C-alpha cells in the first residue's frame, strides 16, 4: 500500500452508520401480507434457536419506525445500514410483489431522507423467502434469476431515493451455517459439491442484481463477506506475508468460510485454483461466462468484522491468551482485525472498503439508575476504531464503518441472549434505552472521529 | 370377514413372485445416459452408508439381465417385481426420454414374456432424479406433475407388455428416513409440515399417476406401505379390536411410519382426523379436490412385511421377549405378522392384498462345498407363509406373494452388509449361487403352497 | 440494616487460586489429573498456576486490607497437608495456611476455613473416594488435622462446599472431576458417605477450641410469583422438593440430614441393586449440631403460582457464564432456609461473571457486577429487615480465577488477574465493596 | 494330524451362564451392578438368571459327556466364593465349584478354570478396583483360596481372560463394566496391576500340586495378504504394533509384559500426570513363567504387503454379531504367537454368533457355525501341520448365554438355550463337534 498519511484522519466524507437486518428487528413476519421466510419456519422449529425464541416481534421495528428513526437523528448518524425483506415484498419470492410491504420501506426511506440519513440497503440478509425454499433455494438453477427479479423490483420502487445497495451479506454465514454446519436456517448439512452448486448460484445471482442495480440512477453497490482476519506475530516482512497467505487460502476441505472463495470471483472473475480440479458426484458446470457474470464491476467490498486470529511467523494459527479478553458471545476482542483486515482486503483487490458490521455482544441490564452502561462496548469500539484509522493512514481506501446494531436484537441461533446494540430492548415493553455507547459513538461522529 | 375354509389353500392364479428395486441390483449408474438419482450422490457422501458402500456396480444386473431371468425361470416364479429407474429412462426427471434407458427396461420385459413371467412394475423406489431434488423434490408444488410426466412415459413404452403397476413403494421410509430421520437419501431432517406437505405432494403424485396409468392397455395398479402389524394378545375379541387400533392409530408426533397415515388418503379418500386440526408454520393447504385426486381407484394394496409387534390386551407394546428368534439386520421373527397384517389391512380397507415383499437378511456364506445354505430363511418363510395361507382361509383376499430379494443386493444405508436374496451374489466375481431356499421356494411355487 | 458485626467477607478456594501444584511435596488432587486430561476443560486450562496465590499470599493480603475486608473465606488443599490423603503431615503445606492464618489476623480479617472445596487426593481416589466405605474416616483424619494445626487461630469452619455439585457434576453428570456418571444407587452412597463425613468431621472440630461451624450448598431459590400466601407456599415446597429422579442438585437432600436427621421420604423406599444401608444412627451422626447454613447464591428461578417453574424472560438481564440475574434470589433463599431451619444463614458465596478487560485507562470497568451486587444485597438486606438472621456475605471472588470446566474463560473477581503477568488490578466493583463494607451497607 | 492328548473342549464364563446372582451368600460383583443401570445393556438384560447353570449343573455336565467334550473351561466367580473379594470365604461358593469339578472327573472331563473373567466382586470395585495399589494382593488372596480348595483336582488354571476386553471396555471405552472412560496414564495403571496381579497369581498356584498355568488374550491376528515373505513379515510386524493412541487392544501390549518382561517401547516416553512407576522388580513379578499362552481369536484383518491393513471386503461372510469370517485367523495368530513367544499355544475360545432358532421340525440347524467351526479348524490343523506347539480348541461356547452388552441377542452356543423354559437343545453344531472329537479332526 502507498500510505495516506496521518494528518487527515477519517475522511471528510466518512459514513459513520450503524446497521441492522430485516427478520433481526422487524417482527410482524405474518402481517399485511408478507410471505413466510425460512427463518419463520426454523425458528419455529423445536430446539433449534435459544429457548425456541424467534424473530415474530423481534423488536417490532415495522410498527415502530418513527420512534427507531428518532433514534438514528438523536445519535446523528450519517447512514443506516438495513436490509430488505425478499418475502415482505414478494409473498413468493417471485411475481405479485406487496404494496403494503414496498410502503413499509418506502416510509423508512423516507423518514431516512427527512432526516438527511444516508440509505445503505442490504439486498439479501439470509432471509430466503420460503416459497423459493419450497424449490430447493440455491440449489435451483432458476435461483439467480429469482434473486434478479427481486433485484429489479429493489432498483423499480427504490432507486430514486436509494443510492448504496449491497447484493449479499455474509455468504460464508448463509451458506456455511445455513447448508453446511446446519445451525442457521434452513439447517441442512449439505455434502461439497452441493455447497459448491449453491455458491456458484449465489455469485451468479449476484451478477445479476448488480445488472438490474445498474439499470436507472446511478449507484454504489457492494458485496459483504464474513471476514476472520489474520493478525501476523510482528511487524516483520515474513510474518506479515505469511498472515497474508493464511487469511487469503482455501481447500476444498475448508473454504465456505473463507475472504477467498467468494471475493476472488466477485473481484477477479476467478475461483480459487483448486475448484477447477474438484470432480465429486454432481459438481455444477463452471464456465467462463459464470465468472464474467459474477465479476460485474462494484463499487466497495463490505467487511464484517469482529475479531481476528493471531498468526504464527509460518501463518498457523496461535493458542488464544488464557484469560483473552471476550465478549458475552464468547468471541475475543482482538482489535488489530480491523486494521489487518481492511489493509489486506485493500492489498488483494485495491478497492473501497466499508466496514458494514463492527460490534460486540455485552451482558447489557438496565441498572438502577435507570440507564445502561456498556464500557466494555466503549473500549471495544475506541480500540477497533482506531485500528481502522491506523489503516487509513496507512493507505486504505475506507468510505465508512457500520456500528453493529441500532438495536439490541434476534441474534439468530442464540436468540435474544446476545445483545449487539448502542440501544437498550427492553422486549416486554419494547422500550428503547439508549446506551452509553449509543452517546459515544454519536460524540465520535460529530468529531469525525479526531478526538479517538 | 367371510372365511372361505382351509381345504383350497392358495389361489390357482396365485402370483408366486420375487421382487428387487432398480438402485439395489442395477448399477450401472452413470452409463448410457442415465441421469444422477440422489442415492448416487447420497451414497458418495463420506459416512452415510455402511463402510461407504454404494450402488455403482450393486449386482451389476444391468449387465447380467440374462443370467438373472434364466434364474427367475430355473425357480419356476410366476411373477417378477422391479422397479423402473426414473433417472434412467428421464435423466433430467421430466423432458428428454432416454432411448437406451428405455431399451434396457424393454429387453428386460421381453426377457420375461418370453418366460412366461409376469412384470409387476414399481415406478418409484426412492430413485428420484437428482435433478428434480436440486429443485427442491417433493417440497415442491409441481412435484406432482414431475412424477404424471413419468408415468405417462411409463405407460406409453411399457402399457403394452406390463399389466402390474405399483407407484410407490414404502412412503413411509423414503419420506420418513429421507426427510425426518434423515437416514436415507436425501439425508434430511424437517419439521413436521414438511414432511406433510411432501406427504400430500406424493400421494397426489400418485393420484395423477393412476389417470396416466388408466391411459390405454388395461392393468392392475397398486401402492406399497411398510408394515408393521400389530398382533394381538390372543383370539379374543377385545384383544383383536386393540390389536386393530393401534395398527390403525396415528397422531401429530408418529404418523410418518403408520399406515393409515398414507392409506386413508389412497383408499378412503381422507387423511386421519388430527390432520386437519394441525396448523403448524408452513403447513400445505389440503383440499377436498385434493382428497379426490389421491383417492383414484386402485387394485390392490401393497404390504411389505417383515416383522410386526405383540400388543398387550389395551395395545400397547408387550417388551420383547429374551432371545426372541431374530435375522441378521437385527429385526425379529413373527409369524403372525402375515396373518395379522393382511387381515386388518383387509377389514379395513376391502381391497385384495398383495405381499409386495418379504424375506429375511441373513449372515450367509458360501460353505466349503461350494454351496450357500441358508435354514433360517427356509424356516422364516414356511412360517410366514402359513400365517398367510390361514389369513386366506379366514376370508383375506390375497392375490400374490413376492420374496424379498431374487438377489442379495444393497441394502441402503447397511450396504452390502445384508442379504436378503434366495440367490448368493458373490461381488468379487458377480456369481450368483441359487441358495437353499431358492430351491425351496421353487417347490412350493410347484405345490401352489399346498405342503405347506 | 446489617448488624454491627456483620461478616463482610470475599471467598476463594484452594485449586482456583493457588497454583504450585507440585511442589513442596503436595500431593495429586482429581483436579490435577482431570484437567490435565484433554477436552475436560474449555481451551485445556489448568490450574497448574492458576493465580499464583501460594507465592504471591503477601500481595493478595494487602488487597484483602486495603478493601477493608472483615473476613476471608478460603479453602484448604487437602492434598497439600496430607499428600497421599492420610497418614504422614506434610509441614511445608500447614507452614503455608499457618502463613495465611497469621497474614490474615495481622490485618484483623476472621478467617473462615472451607476445608473441603472438591479437590480430593488422589491417593484418595485411586481408593474409590466416595464410593469407599472408610472415605467418611479419611474425611476425619483430615478435620482432625485441620483442627489440631489450626483450631487455635480460626473459630470458623466450613466442612463442604457444594456436595450438590462436586457430587452431582463429579459423578453424576461427568463435568467436574473425576468426570464420571454413575448409576443412582452410587450417587446415593456417595452423598450418605460425604454426609456421614461430614458428621465426623463437626465432632473432630469440636474438640478443643469453640468454633462456629458451617455447611454450605449451592442452592437456586424458588422466586414467588407475587408476594401471595399462596404464591409463596408454592414457591417454598418446589424450592424444598425432591425425588429419585431430580435429588442430587437440590436443597433438601442434602440439608434435611444435616439439619432434621431425614433424608427425603422417598431415599429410603428405594432399593436399587448396591443402594447403601442408611440406619438411624448414621442419621444421628450426620445429624451433628452445626452453627451457621452456609447459602451459595448466585440466581434463582421464578415459580408460577402453583410452584411450577416460568420460562426466564426474554432478553433477561445475565452474565457472562450464561446465568440469569435474578436479585430477589438473595432474598428468599436465606428466607426459605431460615424458615425451614431455624439456623443463622451465611451467604458463603455471591458474585457475578463478567467479560473485563482492561480499558484503554489502565482501568478495569465492571459496572454490571456492581448493580448484580448493589440490586444482590439490597435483597439481602430486606431478607434481614424481615426478621431473616443473616451473619454474613462473602463476594465470589477476591480474584479472577480457574472456574473449572470453564477455566479462566469466567472472571468472577472484584480483582482482575492478567494471567499474563500475574498481576492484580481492582476492578470498580473492589471499590464500591470497599465503601458498602466501610459504611456496613447503610448507603445501599 | 491333531495330538493324541488335544484337548478338544468348550468354554463358558460364570456371570454369561450362572445366574442365581444374590443367593447362597454371593457378593455383587460390577456386572450384576451395571446391567441394571438403564440403557447399559441391550434391551436391559442382565444376568440375574442367564442360564441357570448355577440350578442346573447335571443337565449341563450331561450335555458335556453327550458331546464327548474332553476338557471343560469355565470361570470361577470372584464374589461367589470370596463375597467381600477378600476375607470371609463362602463355603457354598465353593460347594458349588467343588460339585462342577467333581461332576468333570467322574466324568473324564479336564476342568479348565478361568479365574477373572471380568466379574469384579462390587465391594473391591467400591475400593477402586484395579486402581487400587491392593488390586494385585486382593487377586492373590483370591488365586491363594482357589489353589486351596481347587488345587488338588483342577491342573489347568488361566489368570485372566482378555485383558485388552475388560480394561479396554471397562476403563477406556466404557462399554463394559464398571462403565468408566478413564485417561491413558489410568489404563496404564490399571494394566499395570492386573498384570501385576497375573504374577502374583501364578506364584500362588504354583504352591502345591504342579500345575499348567496360562493367560488368554483377546488377539485380532493379521492375515498376510498372501504367503510371499514380505508379506508375512509385515503381517507379524502390524500384529505385534502399538503406540500410546492404541495399544488396549493389542497383542504385545499384554504379552510382552507376561512373557519378554518389558512394555513395548512407547512406554517409556510417557511422562503424563499420574502415571504408574514401572520398577524392574514389578516387571519380573509380572513375567513369571507359565505354561501355555491362551489365544481368543474370533477374526482377523487382512494386510497388504506395506502391512496396512486392507478393508473389508464387500458382502464378507460375516455372523450375527457383525465380526467377518476370517479362517486364516485360527492359523496366523497361532504361528505369529508362536513365533515370537516360543511357547505352546491353546485357543482358550473360538467360535461365532448365530441368529439360531427352533426350527418348525423342532431342530435348531446351524449350517452356518458347522462352516466356520470347520474352515478355522483347518485352518489350526495347518498350523499344527506346519510345527506350531498348539495343545487345544475350546469352542465359545456351551450354551448361548449372556453375551455382555448385546444381552441375549447373541448366540454363541452350540447348544440353543430357550429362556422362557431353560430348556437346552444341543444344535447340529454339537453333533458336528463331537464327530470332530471322536475322530480327532482327522475327517476335516
Amino acid at each position: 500500500l502507498v500510505p495516506r498519511g496521518s494528518h487527515m484522519g477519517f475522511p471528510k466524507d466518512f459514513l459513520w452508520g450503524t446497521a441492522t437486518a430485516s427478520y433481526q428487528i422487524e417482527g410482524a413476519a405474518f402481517e399485511d401480507g408478507k410471505g413466510l421466510n425460512i427463518w419463520d419456519v426454523f425458528s419455529h422449529q423445536e430446539g433449534k434457536i435459544f429457548e425456541n425464541h424467534n424473530g415474530d416481534v423481534a423488536c417490532d421495528h415495522y410498527n415502530r419506525l418513527e420512534e427507531d428513526l428518532d433514534i438514528l437523528s438523536k445519535l446523528g448518524v450519517k447512514s443506516y445500514r438495513f436490509s430488505v425483506s425478499w418475502s415482505r415484498v414478494l409473498p413468493a419470492g417471485i411475481g405479485q410483489v406487496n404494496h403494503k410491504g414496498i410502503a413499509f420501506y418506502q416510509m423508512l426511506i423516507s423518514g431516512l431522507r427527512e432526516r438527511g440519513i444516508i440509505p445503505c440497503m442490504t439486498l439479501y440478509h439470509w432471509d430466503l423467502p420460503y416459497a423459493l425454499h419450497l424449490k430447493g433455494g440455491w440449489l435451483n438453477d432458476d435461483s439467480p434469476n429469482w434473486f434478479a427479479e427481486y433485484a429489479k423490483v429493489i432498483k423499480t420502487y427504490f432507486g430514486k431515493e436509494v443510492s448504496y445497495f449491497i447484493t449479499f451479506n455474509e455468504p460464508q454465514v448463509f451458506v456455511g451455517c445455513g447448508y453446511l454446519s446446519g445451525n442457521h436456517a434452513p439447517g441442512y448439512q449439505l455434502p461439497k459439491a452441493e455447497i459448491v452448486r449453491i455458491a456458484h448460484n449465489v455469485l451468479k445471482a449476484h451478477g445479476l442484481a448488480v445488472k438490474e442495480l445498474r439499470k436507472g440512477e446511478p449507484c454504489k453497490i457492494g458485496f459483504t463477506g464474513a471476514s476472520c482476519p489474520c493478525i501476523p506475530a510482528s511487524d516483520r516482512k515474513e510474518d506479515i506475508e505469511a498472515a497474508y497467505n493464511q487469511y487469503f487460502s482455501s481447500n476444498s476441505n475448508e473454504f465456505v468460510f473463507t475472504d477467498a472463495f467468494w471475493f476472488d470471483p466477485v473481484l477477479k472473475g476467478r475461483y480459487p485454483k483448486w475448484v477447477t480440479y474438484i470432480n465429486n458426484v454432481s459438481m455444477p458446470i463452471i464456465t467462463k461466462e459464470d465468472m464474467e457474470l459474477i465479476s460485474q464491476p462494484i463499487d466497495f467490498v463490505g467487511l464484517n468484522i469482529y475479531n481476528g486470529k493471531y498468526v504464527n511467523e509460518d501463518g498457523g494459527i496461535l493458542q488464544k491468551k488464557q484469560g483473552v479478553p471476550r465478549t458475552a458471545i464468547g468471541w475475543p476482542i482482538t482489535q488489530e482485525a480491523l486494521y489487518w483486515g481492511p489493509r489486506f482486503t485493500s492489498e488483494r483487490y485495491h478497492k473501497p472498503i466499508m466496514i458494514t458490521e463492527n460490534g460486540m455482544s455485552c451482558h447489557d441490564c438496565i441498572s438502577l439508575d435507570g440507564k445502561v452502561h456498556d464500557e466494555n462496548r466503549i473500549d471495544y469500539m475506541h480500540r477497533y476504531l482506531l485500528q481502522l484509522k491506523k489503516a487509513i493512514a496507512d493507505g486504505v481506501d475506507v468510505e465508512g464503518y457500520y456500528a453493529w446494531s441500532l438495536l439490541d436484537n434476534f441474534e439468530w441461533a442464540n436468540g435474544y441472549n446476545d445483545r449487539f446494540g448502542i440501544t437498550y430492548v427492553d422486549y416486554e415493553t419494547q422500550q428503547r434505552i439508549i446506551k452509553d455507547s449509543g452517546f459515544f459513538y454519536q460524540q465520535i461522529i460529530e468529531t469525525n472521529g479526531d478526538l479517538l
